[PDB]
């Protein structure tokens, strides 16, 4: 296989007090060997005898609060350099404060305030450790179709340790909502520091200050849309903000009634994905539409410049079956085998030189999921539910190449919640399942398995993310307790033996984002082992709390961060309808060993 650019990443160990003594857990990397094995130092002496080699996690019975942890890789009985030192947390919580931006006034006097919104991570500097890229969200953001004025969207870059480094302030041309900015953190030309890209405007200001443009430009409607003037794209420099370099937005607006209304919601419906579309280096894919016309343009990244590498255009010629596919969001993979990413686009696909791979006809959906669905079926699949009440499914499981359908679940009616997940360790792979989102009908659409075998009318009340949470090798269940107004976030794990949700934690003070959709600021496998974090704000959004798991388990991974599909998940997580992410390998009951990731680490 071709090996392609990944992150530089330290050992990632962190030590969390609990009842029982001192919990590690740090990094299997995608440079170690599958024979590598550990060894812990507490207080500057080795507490392992025998190297740990089934798992990259300790339960140390004594450690205390004050102890001080290292940990070293072992190959062939030689021992490596010790990690830095890592000090015992208090809780399972890192907390991050943040800088809370000033609310402000509306040019129609109407006030609003700021939350702390989608999230996303890059390493800005290149030191093996993520920073935090966060969206503020003003409290009068916008559905599309919806009028009215919105606070200026600001995202701020994090460190961990909570070191604010610089705010992005995109302007009054950009309005502020779900399908508006999408933000793509990645190192897409392989200098080792990741950057950003995202949709600008006329007024922009960057990190170091500098505004992009026409700092006098209002081009907001009485609506308080934009609809007219220059559209941008720019990439952002990660360790300052500053604007790197800025070209025109493309597809352009051209005549607004040709997108299918004149008030730009079908036009404005944006989404953003990294891909590696030659199999070996990163390209940053921004698109637009997906209702009607549906626009996916893929760049490159190199020597500060982006060169466009290809459009996909569902105008063009032999492409007009693949308008109105795509969902409020977007995933990447290698669906065909060829070592290359396509992009799976909702209910449709582009390949990885930007042809039509395949359009299933089944139209928009508002979940997707794309991994190892059936894992006793070579390749990937895609599960996905859909909105249009005429289309022939409701819920549909396919071939993730040929978008072959394998079988669907007639609705009749929009299915708003959709999940993928292995939930039941006596079935080897995904159970599926279609539900209504909250503030609804309450209706279920069934729990299958990813073969078609329906196990129960009643489906997991929970259709949101997934998330390895615990130490089983089951996937547990992220949502929220929605009351109207607010959301409380928890984590649950499904009974297969009695088909209920039982919730193993819900932490107090914090809020879960974006409505009903009760999205973390981020899940992401962040530091430790391969099971994974999950940040959300502080009901005031003084700060992040970014929460890791303390279950000990017997089960070794890579840093999921290493994995093809799983990093680019994380990647495109922040996108409109934030989906939850996936590994390219079946993880779960009766899995075969996975591969070793095919990598090299970018910046040497
Ligand atoms: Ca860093
Ligand atoms: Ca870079
Ligand atoms: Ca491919
Ligand atoms: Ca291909
Ligand atoms: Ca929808
Ligand atoms: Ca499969
Ligand atoms: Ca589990
Ligand atoms: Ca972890
Ligand atoms: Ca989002």
């Amino acid at each position: 296989p071709k090996k392609r650019q990944m992150e530089y990443l330290t050992r990632g160990l962190i030590a969390v007090q609990t009842e029982q003594g001192v919990f590690v857990s740090w990094r299997f990397l995608g440079t170690d060997h599958e024979t590598t094995a550990f060894h812990l130092y507490r207080d500057g002496k080795r507490i392992t005898r025998d190297p740990i080699a089934e798992s990259t996690n300790f339960l140390d019975q004594n450690g205390t609060a004050d102890s001080v942890y290292q940990v070293a890789a072992v190959n062939k009985g030689r021992e490596e350099k010790l990690s830095k030192k890592a000090r015992v947390w208090q809780e399972n919580v890192l907390e991050v404060p943040l800088a809370k931006p000033e609310g402000g006034v509306t040019p129609d006097g109407k006030p609003y305030t700021y939350s702390a919104n989608d999230a996303s991570v890059g390493d800005i500097d290149g030191d093996g450790e993520y920073e935090m890229i966060l969206k503020w969200d003003p409290s009068n953001s916008k559905d599309n179709a919806h009028d009215g004025y919105t606070g200026e969207v600001l995202i701020d870059a994090y460190k961990l340790d909570g070191t604010f480094l610089w705010r992005i302030n995109l302007g009054r041309n950009i309005r502020a909502g779900a399908h508006y900015t999408q933000f793509m953190v990645y190192d897409l030309d392989g200098d080792g520091k990741a950057e950003i890209a995202m949709k600008t405007a006329d007024g922009t200001t960057d990190g170091k200050g500098h505004i992009i443009g026409d700092e006098q430009a209002d081009f907001r409607n009485e609506q308080g849309r934009i609809l007219s003037g220059p559209e941008y794209l720019t990439v952002f420099k990660g360790e300052t903000g500053e604007a790197l370099t800025t070209v025109e937005y493309e597809p352009p607006r051209g005549k607004l009634e040709d997108w299918g209304d004149g008030y730009g919601n079908r036009m404005d419906r944006f989404l953003a994905g990294t891909a590696y579309l030659d199999g070996e280096r990163p390209s940053l894919v921004m698109a637009r539409g997906y209702y009607t016309r549906t626009v996916l343009v893929a760049y490159d990244f190199r020597n500060g410049r982006l060169k466009k590498r290809w459009v996909f255009d569902s105008n063009q010629p032999g492409h007009e079956a693949y308008a109105g596919q795509g969902n409020h969001s977007l995933s990447v993979a290698d669906v065909d085998g060829d070592g290359k990413d396509e992009i799976i686009y909702g209910a449709m696909a582009v390949d990885h030189d930007g042809t039509g791979l395949y359009s299933t006809g089944l139209g928009h959906g508002d979940a997707m999921h794309v991994g190892d669905l059936d894992p006793s079926r070579k390749g990937l699949e895609v599960f996905q539910v859909h909105e249009d009440a005429t289309k022939p499914y409701g819920l549909s499981l396919r071939d993730a190449g040929t978008g072959e359908i394998l079988w669907g679940v007639h609705a009749g009616t929009d299915v708003g919640r959709g999940m993928a997940a292995h939930i039941d360790p006596s079935y080897k792979g995904s159970l599926v399942w279609g539900i209504d989102p909250p503030g609804n009908d309450g209706m279920s659409y069934g729990l299958f398995t990813s073969k078609g075998e329906k196990i129960s009318d009643k489906a997991p009340s929970s259709a949101n993310f997934a998330i390895w949470w615990d130490g089983d090798l089951v996937r547990e269940l992220l949502d929220h307790d929605w009351d109207g107004t607010i959301g409380r976030p928890k984590i649950e794990k499904w009974d297969a033996e009695n088909g209920c949700l039982k919730t193993i934690f819900q932490p107090a003070g914090v809020l879960s984002n974006n409505g009903t959709k009760g999205n973390p600021v981020l899940q992401a496998n962040l530091f430790g082992d391969w099971r994974e974090e999950v940040i959300w704000r502080t009901e005031d959004s003084s700060a992040l709390r970014i929460y890791t798991t303390t279950h000990l388990t017997r089960h070794c991974f890579y840093t999921l961060m290493h994995d093809p599909v799983y990093r680019l998940g994380i990647a495109w997580q922040n996108t409109a309808y934030n989906q939850p992410p996936h590994t390219s390998f079946y993880l779960g009951t009766g899995m075969k060993k996975p591969p070793k990731p095919a990598l090299y680490i970018a910046g040497s």
